[PDB]
């Protein structure tokens, strides 16, 4: 537990509004640049999140957005994190050489291999919650947070905000989350990266996407992805969770394609 005193925070710029409300840029104890997420009441199970936040502090990796602490002796609670000046990867992609696109995949895969080693599920990996720092390094953010979301539009499988397009068959059929459902989502993320932020299965509704996936249909090769890169993303989408690679394997596959291309 790392309780941050709000008196040690400054509020310097408004970054916008996310799923949980207002996000600000500020400084913590004049030392760290931070993002301050102000968690609107009724949007998150705070008690359950606060228990898990102690586990989230201990997660430390260069490619994971660092949790610095929380402000919980008030409502709304604040989540204090590492500041990523270029915002989310989806908007960064939408605003590159093929080598830079693979380095973005490598960055995320390093973070995911670390989470996989800690048996910590992200649960909602996608370009919208990967963040980009001032040097163009991509880092994974909001890992594990979707388990504490209270809005039905995000939690229900038929909700308007459920990430159907990033979900494997066992999630759509049984809500069975595992390291292998994070692998599936990672493949969709690689597709997003190589498609410069296009929506996956854009031609389909969420209901039509679940049906397409049930028939064995998969996302097509983006033109910026080579055959070797597409083989990696496609390996993430095996119908059987047990036949999907680990993040450890994926990272080795990515490093091989980099050295070769
Ligand atoms: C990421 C995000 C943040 C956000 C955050 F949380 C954490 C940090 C960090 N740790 O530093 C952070 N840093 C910056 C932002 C930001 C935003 C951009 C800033 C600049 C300086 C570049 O203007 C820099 C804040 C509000 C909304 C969203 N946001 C989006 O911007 C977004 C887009 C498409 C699609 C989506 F789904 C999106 N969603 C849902 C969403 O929450």
């Amino acid at each position: 537990h790392m309780e941050i005193d709000p008196k040690d925070l400054t509020f310097l710029k408004e970054l916008g509004t996310g799923q949980f409300g207002v996000v600000k840029y500020g400084k913590w104890r004049g030392q760290y640049d931070v993002a301050i997420k102000m968690i609107k009441e009724g949007s998150m199970s705070e008690d359950e999140f606060i228990e898990e936040a102690k586990v989230m502090m201990n997660l430390s990796h260069e490619k994971l957005v660092q949790l610095y602490g929380v402000c919980t002796k008030q409502r709304p609670i604040f989540i204090i994190t590492e500041y990523m000046a270029n915002g989310c990867l989806l908007n960064y992609l939408r605003e590159f050489q093929t080598q830079q696109l693979l380095e973005m995949c490598k960055d995320v895969c390093e973070a995911m291999e670390y989470l996989e080693s800690k048996q910590f599920l992200h649960r909602d990996l996608a370009a919208r919650n990967c963040l980009v720092n001032d040097q163009g390094v991509v880092k994974v953010s909001d890992f594990g947070l979707s388990r504490y979301v209270l809005d039905d539009e995000y939690t229900s499988s038929v909700g308007s905000k459920f990430p159907v397009r990033w979900s494997p068959p066992e999630v759509l059929m049984y809500s069975k989350f595992s390291s292998k459902s994070d692998i599936w989502a990672f493949g969709v993320l690689m597709w997003e990266i190589y498609s410069l932020g296009k929506m996956p299965y854009e031609r389909f509704t969420n209901s039509e996407t679940a049906e397409h996936i049930a028939q064995g249909l998969r996302l097509y090769r983006p033109h910026l992805a080579s055959e070797k890169v597409y083989t990696i993303m496609y390996s993430c989408w095996h119908e059987k969770a047990d036949e999907r690679p680990t993040f450890k394997i994926l990272l080795s596959n990515i490093l091989d394609v980099m050295d070769e291309e």
